């Protein structure tokens, strides 16, 4: 109600200065007019402009053009310009959300997930009939149907057709917005809001990117039964970004001397490491370097065209039927921005984007998946070597250059993908063999392995000795006396001490440390020893690892907030990279990087060589189909490569990467 | 079939039974004892001492794991909890060995 008073009301309103410098600029058509001075002027304006937000709205349509052909400011070219509300004094949730604020102008923060193209739109439709010169006009909606007459007005001619000379044409994107994964605590799922974008808000931003949005909650497809209302569009009015300080986290000065009181106490790196996951005995390894992977370093800029990394990936791929994610989930209640998934997440998108079907809109949707919502926190994954095809493509990219490059009809994206992967992948088999190597082992990709800074093998104890002893003890207390399992760190606490340091430390390496990290790299490729002639050299350490090291020595200077790293912070990240590389990545005794490839060095030179004698035994043909599989195995013993067994076990993984093949039983040929 | 009352009627009835189950999850809650724990301690290092090695093969699952232990000591506060005295003893937890 009162709408001929909201326009007089709105012209006395119509600081001067922002509608002077929206003239000069021709593609800008809105004024941001903020609620605060709306508020000095009128406050019943304002009450009024919430209840009934359409005629509002439309009362700021004219009034405004009646400002711009004022006597003081008089432009000829009157254009509809838009009134845009920035920050209303109620901020919602999409979980908080229902159906009382149905057509009521509210303010919702989010996250983008859904996104669609820029495709034109008919807002005032008319129609003109053949053999008649009878018109009609006709207004729609993004969200509702086109309507049609199904006769002329005038006669009935039964010839209504759209004209696109005189219909007004606006532009449309629907985009869908979800809770943010940083206010969202876990055991809860988020709602999703479709949203709509006109004209002067096509193309705000990204899907992945956080926003808040204030708009009319429009409603659309009231069917009596035929549909429910099922279907609700946030009519978005204005857009910006909540990044401003209202997505970080809450941190009081009461408790930033708390944080700071933690860097100056002794042992608090021990501290921390019991502090994460105190349920879960042992694994203090793992411990340390999850705690590593919780911090980060310093991402600095090159000029050259990259940049360097800060996010340590720590792949566990332990064994089926030990815990695996109480390690997860106690992280993902401690880390900022922790999305906990598994590998299965139940969606089209999957861990990275894709572009999907909608079923609001016939166009393409391109969808963000678990590594772009996540962006600039964490993502922990569980059972990561069950995994979609399209999203083992794209995890390369992923885990590298930090983006997701995505192709569609008319949609393009490089959705930036800068989340520390803390992953968990089982084993193929039942156990993990020491006698063989990691990647025989996984599902994983070689490439894919070689990504993750850390990797942790998780096994349970190989008999009762004295570690499945006081193994048993820790849990008697955690279940029937409830006394040991409370950490030194609480964990709201220390969920302030890691976000605390990753946005305010920034630790620099010294001289000290740049000598400690140099004289590891040149010992480590001084202990190659030259055993091995006319083949595939071993290399004792790549210098993908030297890049890792350095990251886990930022990364301890940032857990005890210093602003520098010194020797002891590289001495630590040295022992941590020493275990990590005698657990995994060893060849018989020359801890060889064979993540890289799947295969050792010295299983490549067999298995060259293999092919070497099936080749010259093929030109030679002492049986009928080339070389005989029995011929081929006898003089491999009499070279020396080994008994009847590994030959055999070497051959059918040739031919299922088609390098030696058998044409029938007791014969084998190369390619 | 014949209706003898030794083999028909129980010791104690079957609504003074069901009452019984009731009240004895509400107010009493076996708690872990000292003698208790050291019990379990002695069956489990038994029980993979060894035996362990034998009973897989590699690939092959573990008789005892640390969720077998989770149903152990579930047993033990039931058998304590049919007898309502709030502690756990050795007895009590050797009934759930």
């Amino acid at each position: 109600m009162d709408r001929e008073e909201m326009i007089a009301r709105f012209a006395k309103f119509l600081y001067i200065n922002r509608l002077k410098d929206l003239l000069t600029v021709t593609p800008k058509r809105s004024l941001a007019i903020d609620w605060a001075h709306l508020n000095s002027f009128d406050p019943e304006l304002a009450d009024e402009l919430l209840n009934n937000p359409e005629e509002a709205i439309a009362s700021a349509e004219d009034a405004i053009q009646i400002v711009l052909r004022e006597p003081p400011l008089l432009v000829e070219r009157e254009f509809k310009v838009h009134a845009r509300f920035y920050n209303l004094p109620k901020t919602l949730l999409v979980k908080e959300l229902g159906s009382e604020h149905i057509n009521k102008l509210i303010q919702v923060e989010g996250i983008i997930t859904r996104v669609s193209e820029v495709k034109p739109f008919v807002e005032k439709a008319v129609f003109v009939c053949r053999d008649c010169g009878n018109e009609m006009v006709r207004l729609q909606r993004p969200y509702e149907n086109l309507v049609k007459p199904a006769k002329c007005d005038a006669c009935g001619s039964r010839n209504i057709e759209l004209d696109v000379d005189k219909s007004r044409f606006l532009n449309f994107q629907s985009f869908r917005l979800q809770d943010r994964p940083e206010s969202l605590k876990g055991g809860q799922m988020p709602r999703f809001v479709d949203a709509i974008l006109l004209d002067d808000l096509v193309d705000a931003a990204l899907p992945g990117d956080r926003v808040l949005v204030t708009g009319v909650l429009r409603v659309i497809l009231e069917q009596r039964e035929k549909r429910p209302i099922f279907k609700k569009i946030l009519e978005v009015n204005h857009i910006e970004q909540l990044s401003k300080e209202i997505e970080e986290l809450e941190i009081s000065p009461e408790d930033e001397q708390k944080i700071r009181e933690l860097a100056k106490r002794k042992d608090i790196v021990d501290a921390i490491v019991d502090s994460i996951a105190p349920a879960i005995w042992g694994h203090r390894i793992v411990k340390k370097g999850i705690a590593l992977a919780l911090f980060g370093g310093v991402q600095r800029t090159l000029p050259d065209g990259t940049k360097l990394r800060g996010e340590s990936h720590v792949l566990l791929v332990g064994d089926p039927g030990v815990a695996k994610s109480q390690l997860l989930r106690y992280v993902a209640n401690l880390a900022p921005r922790a999305i906990y998934t598994s590998g299965k997440s139940s969606s089209a998108a999957g861990l990275t984007a894709a572009a999907v079907r909608d079923e609001f809109t016939g166009s393409w949707v391109l969808e963000a998946g678990v590594l772009v919502l996540a962006d600039g926190g964490f993502a922990l994954i569980d059972e990561f070597d069950k995994m979609s095809d399209r999203d083992r493509s794209a995890i390369h990219e992923a885990l590298e250059q930090q983006t997701i490059s995505i192709s569609k009809a008319g949609i393009t994206a490089t959705l930036n993908s800068r989340t520390t992967v803390i992953a968990a992948a089982n084993p193929k088999f039942g156990r993990f063999n020491r006698h063989k190597s990691l990647p025989e082992q996984l599902d994983l990709p070689p490439t894919l392995l070689s990504r993750f800074d850390l990797i942790f093998l998780l096994l349970d104890e190989p008999d009762e000795k004295v570690d499945a002893s006081i193994a048993e003890h820790i849990l008697k207390v955690r279940r029937g006396e409830a006394e040991a399992v409370t950490p030194k760190i609480p964990y709201d606490l220390l969920k302030k001490y890691i976000a605390y340091a990753r946005k305010n430390v920034h630790p620099v390496l010294s001289r000290e440390a740049m000598e400690e990290i140099k004289r590891y790299y040149v010992k480590m490729r001084k202990g190659l020893r030259r055993g091995d002639e006319d083949g595939v050299q071993p290399i004792p350490i790549t210098a993908r690892q030297l890049e890792a090291l350095i990251r886990l020595s930022e990364a301890h200077a940032r857990m005890r907030l210093s602003e520098t790293v010194t020797r002891e912070d590289a001495r630590a990240a040295i022992e941590i990279i020493e275990a990590m590389m005698k657990t995994i990545a060893v060849d018989e005794e020359g801890n060889l990087d064979v993540s890289i490839l799947e295969v050792g060095k010295s299983s490549k030179k067999i298995n060259k060589i293999e092919k070497l004698v099936d080749i010259i035994k093929s030109l030679e043909s002492e049986g009928e189909f080339g070389a005989p599989e029995e011929k081929v195995i006898e003089a491999a013993k009499q070279a020396g490569i080994g008994t009847k067994a590994d030959i055999e076990k070497l051959l059918n993984e040739l031919k299922s990467d088609g390098r030696v093949y058998e044409p029938r039983a007791g014969f084998y040929r190369v390619i």
